[PDB]
């Protein structure tokens, strides 16, 4: 039960890598609407060209190139980005040019995270389920630790420097770049009834009721005023009590059916973010603090299902129809956030984000539907 050399390294590479491309990602929605106040919409087509483009494209050594280029670009073109609306001359040809340069550095900072985590065949097949156990307690640091320090660095910016931190957060990537590579150097459908099972799921991929979601964060800082500081602290809660999940899941599972813990949970989700839609809809005073605690509840209940509905699925399609309906799950779960990032895209304002918020819920609450009635075999 002891890390080795060149198993410390890879963990080690781990961390700094996802520390860095994490931290970047919490601050970029922040800067789209530093740059863009009152528009939403920008930050969510950003994210829909950089999740088609994402998709589009997709060598274990060009991680950590492509992540440096990337950053490197999106702190350059950031930078003209904010000059240039600053100017006060709207919708140039130069204004397309840029964003599109940048979210082109958004597609390229994603292919970085992806490969340099394909890096993280070296642990021995014994040694790997005491490595794999560590690699979550490396994860749970970074998702709790970089959007709780990330939401400092840019909402603590002097005085007339907004994007004061966004900088500081790239830097941090650039200079992390000569660590990293030296760590990694050195060790490198029509008919089957299972089908609302996988829709069940796919659903709450609709939601923008999340503390890792990014059009949450955009509407927390622009509309709601809430500093990067707290929307960072929401996030690394978000994270902690999907963490309550992994213990109340196997103990309704042993007391309950494995079909109950996973209706009683994905209920749970539904009747809290219920809890949460009626108080956003409230005096906005103390409302908005109720608005977060019940999405950071949610989260046990989430996490519970997709725990389920992951089970549900390996007791249930056999090895032969199982990869095709893999790829009906990879599809479902990736049109409902291409739909999520597309409907976005077309709010007139950043203000009328409620209306996301409340096909959110319906698609919570309709996922809930469905599965109890497919739960009925
Ligand atoms: C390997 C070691 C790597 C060390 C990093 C060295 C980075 C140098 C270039 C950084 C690019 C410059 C970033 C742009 C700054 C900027 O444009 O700031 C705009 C200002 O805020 C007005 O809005
Ligand atoms: O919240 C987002 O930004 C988009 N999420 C939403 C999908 N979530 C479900 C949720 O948080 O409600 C997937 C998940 O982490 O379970 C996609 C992702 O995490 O990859
Ligand atoms: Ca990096
Ligand atoms: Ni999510």
């Amino acid at each position: 039960q002891s890390l080795l050399r060149i198993e410390t390294q890879l963990l080690l590479g781990r961390l700094l890598t996802r520390s860095g491309d994490q931290a970047w990602d919490f601050v970029v929605p922040f800067a789209l609407l530093v740059i863009f106040p009152g528009k939403l919409q920008v930050a969510a087509f950003y994210y829909l060209i950089v999740k088609i483009g994402t998709f589009l494209l997709t060598v274990v050594k060009w991680g950590v190139w492509l992540q440096f280029f990337a950053i490197l670009a999106g702190m350059v073109f950031f930078g003209m980005l904010d000059g240039l609306v600053r100017a006060g001359g709207r919708e140039s040809w130069l204004l397309s040019v840029l964003f599109i340069a940048l979210a082109l550095s958004g597609v390229m900072a994603s292919l970085g995270s992806q490969i340099t985590d394909i890096s993280v065949s070296l642990v021995a097949p014994e040694k790997l389920t005491h490595f794999n156990s560590w690699l979550r307690r490396i994860d749970l640091a970074t998702e709790v630790g970089a959007p709780i320090l990330a939401g400092a660095l840019f909402a603590f910016h002097p005085e007339q420097l907004p994007l004061a931190g966004l900088f500081l957060i790239g830097l941090w990537n650039l200079v992390s770049f000569v660590p990293e590579y030296f760590l990694l150097r050195n060790v490198i459908s029509f008919s089957d009834p299972i089908f609302w099972l996988i829709l069940s799921y796919a659903l709450l991929w609709l939601s923008v009721l999340s503390p890792h979601g990014v059009l949450l964060a955009a509407y927390l800082k622009d509309e709601m005023r809430l500093p990067e500081t707290e929307i960072g602290l929401f996030r690394g809660l978000g994270a902690v009590f999907g963490l309550i999940s992994t213990v109340s899941f196997p103990y309704l599972v042993r007391r309950l059916g494995l079909i109950s813990s996973s209706r009683w949970h994905l209920g749970f989700q539904g009747v809290t973010l219920g809890i949460a839609v009626t108080a956003f809809a409230m005096g906005s005073t103390a409302s908005v603090y109720v608005f977060l605690g019940c999405i950071l509840l949610s989260r046990v209940g989430l996490y519970g299902f997709s725990n389920g509905e992951f089970e549900l699925r390996q007791r249930l399609i056999p090895e032969g129809r199982r990869g095709e309906l893999n790829s009906l799950s990879s599809l479902t779960t990736t049109s409902a956030t291409l739909i999520l990032f597309s409907a976005g895209s077309l709010l007139p304002q950043t203000e009328d984000f409620k209306y996301l918020v409340y096909v959110s819920l319906a698609a919570v609450l309709l996922a809930n539907v469905v599965f109890i009635k497919w739960s009925s075999r």
